[PDB]
RNA sequence: CGCUGGGUAGCCAAGUGCGGAGCGGAUAACUGCUGAAAGCAUCUAAGUAGUAAGCCCACCCCAAGAUGAGUGCUCUCCUA
């Protein structure tokens, strides 16, 4: 299952281990995630951590997949690092950048003028589609769907703003 | 007011001014973000985001008999 998988931590990727906490030190930022009250973490000396229950129950049996695939996503989001790519379906939907904000012409009266923050670096490489990069999955995840809140992909209208390779329902009439 | 014609100050409107503001807080329906119990998934079981004329606060007034009777400033207790 999940819960039965070692943290694959690749070089460069420093493991700190702290009383009821988990600080990980990659080169692109030290992401802080404080233990479940039923996890009692595990290392054998190595880039491999093991996350263990506590407790036989089942919370620790829904805590222990879910806190496991989450230090996955601690390591590798420390590590390499997390990107959405969206795209703005259609004509006149452009997309740019203001230095520290992001605007977006979306087909209402003003283009909206959505902030980004820091720790995400999003790149409009062509003029359509959005590269929101970052360090965390759940705020590039976050501020993907809160870009994607404003147009989603209407079926009748087949435009919108959508992320690549998912597909999404059209109608003919 | 004998019946009429006008009218100051009052009162009144039909007249004249003003009000109904809030990237303030938490939510209901819903859309989600990571995301496990069934190595697929799923808005949720951990955490968390947008958001209702609805709830609360802010808005105007009364208001410590709020017996839980508040707080602050100031005055006065003398003669045998």
């Amino acid at each position: 299952r999940i819960g039965k998988q070692p943290i694959t931590v690749p070089a460069n990727v420093a493991i700190a281990m702290e009383g009821q906490d988990l600080k990980v030190k990659g080169p692109l930022g030290e992401l802080s995630i404080t233990y479940p009250r039923e996890v009692l973490v595990e290392k054998q000396e190595s880039g491999f951590l093991r996350v263990r229950k506590a407790v036989e129950t089942r919370r620790a049996n829904q805590m222990h997949g879910l806190f496991r695939t989450l230090t996955d996503n601690m390591v590798v989001g420390v590590s390499k690092g997390f990107e959405k790519k969206l795209q703005l379906v259609g004509v006149g939907y452009r997309a740019t950048v203001e230095g520290k904000d992001l605007i977006l012409s979306l087909g209402f009266s003003h283009p909206v003028r959505m902030a980004i923050p820091d720790e995400l670096q999003v790149k409009v490489e062509e003029n359509t589609k959005v590269t929101v990069s970052g360090r965390d999955k759940s705020v590039v995840g976050q501020f993907a769907a809160t870009i994607r809140s404003w147009r989603p992909p209407e079926p009748y209208k087949g435009k919108g703003v959508r992320y690549v390779d998912e597909v999404v329902r059209r109608k003919e009439g």
